[PDB]
């Protein structure tokens, strides 16, 4: 149950963390000079699942996949089927995430979880229906197709952590799905649909003023409650943010690092924030999406992303570029040499 | 003879260029989603040493160490013999650079342009003086000095890439480098030394306004001129400053290119350019510097960092920490599918 998984995530170990900010304080540079690299070390200090200290072992990039009814307004300038297409591609290693995970020595798993086509062999089903409702008009699903798949998800990210996986990147696939993240966020910070709303995958400055206004017929039809993220996410969400959500609470649940993609991504993560407080210390930012509302996201989300790359792909793209950052944290906390073994004396 | 090397130093190779970005838009993503990943391919293809292509052969991080005579100022609180404690462990392997490195797969070149102790084993030997003079009351040393040392490291640079080093990261490790480097920022930039004197490494800030009044001094006392580098970098800069500017001249020399690391490195780079603007299409920025005159200096540059980490500890930990981002960049141009052969058509 549901109650359970959310009652069950673990606060983070201080005690670690504290050992953790002597240890780097201590190593063989001017203390604090490593700026970030040594906050993400302490972080990751403090993740139960990691056994007190910065680790990694292996690495994986969780991609949600599935289909919005909203495309049907016009809001979209990719065809349908690339979700599909897309999705394919990714069990043969070409798309954007897999040539930048295997970069990471990562491994990428698809999950559909709700692609508007027949089923794709190697693509792991979790489909929940033939693409989600067209929010404009109504919700994007139930209440309770929501849950199950809050659940389904956080249980299948929470076994590979029972396999050696210590981090985690999550990423989505479908056409149309910059809308139900703008609408989200709309909801989730209080901003105006016109503030938050972007050009996704291309679509021409002309088309904006349209995806605007279906933002807002969204919200107005489906009046989601702000303080309810399980509300917001059935009604305006779709089943890959739901899935993204699923992810980041499997993995909090497990008490393990997820590092987060672009602006997919950051709805997600206020939905989950929303949802459960106690899922932020186990959240990564990795880079900074060129996607419009990014700003406004990230300050509700109180993050800073490492990689300013203007990047706007998905797929979790950000997050398997940013998995070298997090191991780069775990090898300073370990390889270092110690200053007093160099009999050096630096002010603190 | 130096106006031999500044005059053979390649333009960059615009068909290359051409063929990159045809390559890339077809690439099995919305053309321009990878944004900056996207611009650093294309600069890279147009690099003659790379052979048309994004490549990434060997890496190699070249640290340049030395003392200052400046020093005796009061401008730093580690003691002196920590550049030469420090330039040892980079001879073993526990330092920040070299842990870094090594995450990266780049090899550490610790370079002795002028540490004030004796020689040490392990180290290239370069060293021009024990520590340069102290710019309050003089120049750091003579534009013979400068000259000859910029064409001796810039040698010993394209020599590597004769043994297929593609890559190079420049860095420094030396006590009172942050004043030479500020000085030289105020000069090249025309901003106030106030505006660009930062806390280096732990200076407290109470301090601070001696090493301002330090840098003014060394200004008015030398009255370098702007328009000439040369001039700039054996006046008010420093063997370290000189020896990076070296590596800079070099590689571009040799057509390939340089990570740039933080602060020092911005102010090296700065020179470069003043001396040789053709350097320019071979810098790579890495991060963007917790040192105060960061945002001037990079302004001046017009270089945007990928990496926001607040770090200052130098040594070129920067510029290995970007080094997987420089391979990304290849990886994506090399290994992701084409649009096209998913009969996936997507508008520009
Ligand atoms: N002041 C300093 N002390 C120790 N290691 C350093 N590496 C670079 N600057 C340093
Ligand atoms: N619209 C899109 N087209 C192709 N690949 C994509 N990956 C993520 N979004 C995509």
């Amino acid at each position: 149950t549901l109650h359970a998984l959310l009652r069950d995530i673990p606060a983070p170990d201080a005690e670690a963390m504290a050992r953790t900010q002597q240890h780097i304080d201590g190593l063989l540079k001017p203390p604090g000079s490593l700026g970030r690299l040594e906050t993400l070390a302490v972080q990751l200090a403090g993740m139960p699942g990691l056994n007190g200290t910065p680790q990694v072992g292996e690495k994986a990039v969780l991609v949600m996949c599935a289909d919005h009814g909203v495309w049907d307004e016009g809001v979209a300038v990719s065809p349908k089927i690339v979700t599909a297409i897309q999705a394919a591609n990714m069990t043969r290693g070409t798309t954007g995430v897999c040539v930048l995970a295997a970069q990471a020595g990562a491994k990428v798993h698809v999950i559909d979880v709700g692609i508007d086509a027949e089923p794709i062999p190697g693509v792991v089903n979790m489909r929940v229906a033939r693409g989600c409702g067209n929010i404009a008009v109504g919700p994007a699903m139930s209440r309770l197709q929501a849950e199950a798949l809050l659940l389904e998800v956080s249980r299948y990210t929470c076994d590979l952590a029972q396999r050696g996986v210590t981090l985690f990147g999550v990423g989505e696939l479908g056409m149309a799905n910059t809308t139900p993240a703008a609408a989200m966020v709309s909801v989730f910070t209080g901003s105006d649909a016109k503030e938050v709303v972007g050009i996704g995958a291309n679509l021409p400055p002309s088309r904006i003023d349209n995806k605007v206004d279906v933002v807002r017929r969204a919200i107005a039809i489906n009046q989601p409650n702000p303080r309810d993220g399980i509300d917001v996410l059935s009604k305006v969400g779709g089943f890959d943010l739901v899935g993204m959500t699923g992810v980041m609470l499997g993995a909090a649940r497990c008490g393990l690092p997820v590092l987060l993609d672009g602006f997919l991504s950051y709805s997600a993560a206020l939905a989950a924030c929303q949802i459960a407080p106690a899922v932020r210390p186990y959240l990564i930012p990795s880079h900074f999406s060129a996607e419009k509302g990014a700003r406004i996201a990230l300050a509700h989300l109180s993050m800073e992303p490492y990689l300013h790359m203007a990047m706007r792909l998905g797929e979790g793209s950000g997050a398997a570029l940013a998995m070298p950052i997090v191991e780069a944290a775990c090898a300073m906390f370990h390889n270092m040499g110690e200053l007093a073994a160099s009999n050096i004396v630096l002010p603190e």
